[PDB]
């Protein structure tokens, strides 16, 4: 197709200019160097993670999937984390959610989308859990709200995995973070508190949901 | 942590900048136009997909796992595939691997790493499959060849999932591609041919493997 | 190895006997006629499904896992469901839990058991949902009780899967069940009501838990 | 429903008979006797493992799935295997396939069976692998030979898993076995040699495929 032509045109034009102006980017990239972070994000990738963070030299290890899940028994994501932590010694894992998320809106409104429906039932579980709180917000905001709550519930799932409990138990330098951003200004919010140990997991969980499930039904980013 | 603090600073520096400078970017985000391409890429993410393609405008729906696999029965990938095609109506799927892939190395070398070993045994299957051709080149170049063979096998698997089969059986326009690059130039190389139907799958498969498993045992991208 | 030699001798003696005695047992099985029930039970298999149902001539198509789960994204269990319904068009799917379940006990007390822990965090979700009722419950009966809720929760998961919804939509004949039992009498107990379409899914779920989370705080099978 | 009514009555009569007859059955199960064998068999359950082996007294720990898989990254089977070895401490894990397997034939037949085709794509990779030997075989006997071949393959996967590899490494005596049987007789047959450590793994794999891929293209169970 001509668009596939166009993509290789863009690559060719890019490769040429970077190898000319900043060859150092490529030669240091071709080194083995460990990334420093693990970024669990949505497949939507609305603002790419490098853009949001300013990390332009292969420093993120990245996992993506729909609505940025750390499902208890998804071996794909679980393997990402274990390879990240145990092998590449990342000392930071980041679950990032975002507003205007296709999956999160499906988890609430329950549309017939095919096979993807099953995956979103995990997020629907959390919808159902927090449904009294949700049903008090303008219907235009309820999805974005559950995207915040979705992040927090996934940081808790990641913290409770065997991959994190072992790493913590052996005394390894790992900590976990929830972020969210909105589509107005693409600026990250930090949800909850530092979580660098097993003992601080339950507190983060609470604090993040204390922050999110605020008494005044206000979204954090808009 | 100061390193995390740097990310939030970077993020504010960046955000408020794009506002002053090109505030329509976020205005452009709002509309929420469907992505045209599903990119299935490595968690390594050496050079990010946006950079390699020039797609900085939301054209990309993105999934990543260790060693960019389409494992037959991975409901993580399969779902992103199903959603991007059936729902978002993407008309292209790209499996992109890259040279210098650690997951691929470990699959050849078979060292003990913990959990990740199970995930990689899938690529170790492709190692054992093509090992006669592989062992015939210098040991330093074997994992880059399996990074290529990997792309060709994972693409054939994508073509063979019920998701792609069912899309093509109903006449929806969707196609699939294997890309690969070396880290020294970040230049894309296409694997095989055009696959816009179930008819094309066996054809794309053997011709990619023709270019890859070439008479001269040459690496495509360095 | 003695105990392994032992199984070839039990088998050997068994085969010949029912071969001589009911050759019609086998020539019927030979005709791989469609099974009539799919049975999803625990790996524990405390009493066999054949003995609980008295059905000994291939009638049950059978899936087993630790604590008899229907996990939204479990493609092992979904694929058995789907093949049994779409290909073997079974009419009854049954989820059978049991008192004194190792996996269930671990999902309450939270021992550090290895990879299996990731699996039971799904069971731990349900514990945490009804932790108020379970704490008021006597400590020594906590496990068997949650095993009851667990049936009802998995049954709900079953009906909600893309498999049960599609067939119930296209009006295929099929229904779902929650059975539980104790190991003092092996007497199948019913958890729920009839559910042969999408319409009654909600009542079934709502009646099982009311019977399970009974004010009497009593077990239903001892 | 009439047939459902029947199972509860079958259940009741059975419970009646055993208690008022041989109450030592319940007395013994009510205690904590850990099973010694993991049987990984097929959902078809053409002849129950309990009958096949003569182990009617809780000795068996059972997983089943379609065409009895040990998929590298199936966390269902892997969660049952890890629990069985690490927590219940079984000394024998058995993979048992069978002649006349609906999953295995449909791997070759490649019909449009739904979700199951993805789970079945694993089987078919052995059909493609071994097809040359298989096509020298009669067009009736290919599926039964592949059935044998798959046991040989899934057994390989099992031995290769981190779970069996970390068990063998820490000084545990656990061993693996591959059985098949035909339906004429339910007569079990061994495929390979004793695999009770890591070094033994490749030989057993090779011996089974030697005994299975024999030069006279003959079946083993009829
Ligand atoms: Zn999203
Ligand atoms: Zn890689
Ligand atoms: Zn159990
Ligand atoms: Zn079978």
């Amino acid at each position: 197709m001509p668009e596939i032509k166009q993509l290789f045109e863009n690559n060719s034009k890019w490769s040429a200019s970077i190898k000319a102006e900043t060859p150092e980017y490529f030669a240091k990239l071709a080194k083995g160097q460990n990334p420093d972070f693990l970024w669990i994000g949505c497949a939507d990738s609305r603002v790419p993670a490098e853009r949001l963070t300013g990390l332009y030299s292969g420093e993120l290890f990245v996992h993506r999937n729909v609505a940025n899940q750390v499902i208890h028994t998804d071996l794909n994501c679980l393997s990402v984390v274990q390879y990240a932590v145990d092998v590449l010694q990342v000392k930071h894992i980041i679950v990032c959610g975002h507003y205007g998320c296709g999956g999160v809106t499906a988890a609430i409104d329950n549309p017939q989308l095919g096979l993807i429906n099953n995956w979103l039932l995990h997020i629907r579980d959390y919808y159902l859990k927090h449904r009294e709180y949700l049903d008090k917000m303008p219907a235009e905001d309820r999805s974005d709200k559950l995207a915040e709550i979705n992040v927090a519930e996934q940081v808790y799932n990641l913290a409770n995995s065997t991959v994190l409990q072992n790493a913590w138990e052996r005394g390894q330098a790992v900590e976990v973070h929830g972020f969210v951003y909105g589509i107005e200004d693409g600026r990250l919010e930090y949800l909850g508190v530092r979580c660098a140990s097993r003992s601080a997991v339950e507190d983060n969980y609470h604090k993040a949901l204390e922050k999110i499930l605020n008494p005044n039904h206000r979204l954090l980013c808009r």
